């Protein structure tokens, strides 16, 4: 599946920010940032922000990522403005931190089915925001120069939970990702939604298993197109808590079994590199050394550009305060061999 660059009639794509971009009778808003120092097609980055920090705190608060300073290391970055927040990329979590309508789990990003029937539909179809993405990196190759092998995407949290969704469904687009703590949305084999307590301890009692999930198509796909992902757990603090109407909050979300999940999955792809990062941050952007972590990680999937041998791939070393192997995760869980 040929990268092809296009815009939808007349729109002109501009460097900042774009907006009514149009797409599945929605209107989209993104951010570009040419590369610096480079001649020839860029490699691209597309940072997805969370539930709560705004587009713009992704781009350029240092503690959110300051994710637009990857431009000054020579990648395109595209960011796209979550639908929830109605083209504004400075909303934070107005309309955005809770759970979604029409079938989806969560609302700042389509980014899983839900578990009632309404989410049906969502098992085979990307979903809106999965299918903006390619459109949006499609318009913005025709005015800037972009390497069609190294397009990768990324994000925390719920941007990690879409990166997730992303490459399962475009992976003959993408060359690859970047979720940090992402959710799964762990099922049983049959595709059954589970609570957050039950999905938590199906990957505890089989955690060398591919499982499947609602973050993905059902059942999640045979085989995918080549890619490099780097799956980031922040620890054993790397869990996130809701907010009920009446500002109560309670564990909803457990990053270690998803991580694990994801990391299950695209080890076993025989096209796929996977790299499993592991760091103490917490659940939030990469805190220690994050514009190191930024660099080391995007270069990381850089050097793996689309369709390369896996053989081939060699891991460098990450900045103080991550700890990355190639393959799945090994220390979430007990070792059977244990």
């Amino acid at each position: 599946e040929p990268v092809k660059w296009e815009c939808p009639a007349g729109y002109e794509v501009k460097e900042g920010l774009n907006v009514d971009f149009p797409h599945k009778g929605m209107k989209r808003a993104f951010i570009v940032y040419p590369a610096k120092n480079v001649s020839g097609p860029a490699p691209v980055w597309v940072p997805m922000t969370g539930s709560v920090e705004s587009t713009n705190d992704n781009l350029t608060v240092a503690r959110s990522g300051a994710n637009s300073i990857l431009a000054d290391h020579g990648y395109t970055v595209i960011a796209p403005v979550r639908a929830c927040a109605n083209q504004d990329p400075n909303i934070r979590g107005e309309r955005c931190n809770g759970p979604g309508s029409n079938g989806w789990n969560w609302n700042p990003w389509f980014e899983g089915r839900a578990a009632d029937p309404s989410g049906e539909h969502w098992k085979n179809d990307e979903g809106p925001d999965s299918s903006f993405f390619v459109a949006m990196v499609q318009c913005v190759g025709t005015k800037y120069k972009l390497d069609a092998r190294r397009l990768f995407l990324g994000g925390i949290c719920s941007g990690g939970t879409m990166t997730n969704r992303a490459l399962l469904f475009r992976s003959n687009f993408w060359a690859g990702g970047l979720p940090i703590s992402g959710e799964w949305y762990v099922t049983s084999d049959d595709g059954t939604p589970l609570s957050f307590d039950d999905a938590r301890a199906a990957v505890a009692a089989a955690p060398t298993k591919i499982h499947q999930g609602r973050v993905g198509p059902y059942p999640l796909p045979a085989k995918v197109g080549p890619l490099i992902v780097m799956t980031v757990w922040g620890g054993e603090k790397d869990l996130w808590n809701c907010t009920r109407p009446d500002g109560s909050r309670f564990l909803c979300a457990d990053y270690r079994p998803s991580t694990q999940a994801g990391s299950n999955f695209f080890s076993a792809q025989p096209d796929v590199v996977h790299v499993a990062c592991s760091s103490t941050h917490g659940h939030m952007w990469p805190q220690l050394n994050t514009q190191e972590f930024n660099r080391w990680a995007l270069d990381t999937l850089a050097s793996h550009p689309k369709g390369s041998d896996p053989r081939s791939f060699k891991l460098t070393q990450p900045p103080e305060g991550y700890t990355c192997h190639v393959g799945p995760f090994t220390g979430l869980y007990a070792s059977a061999w244990s």
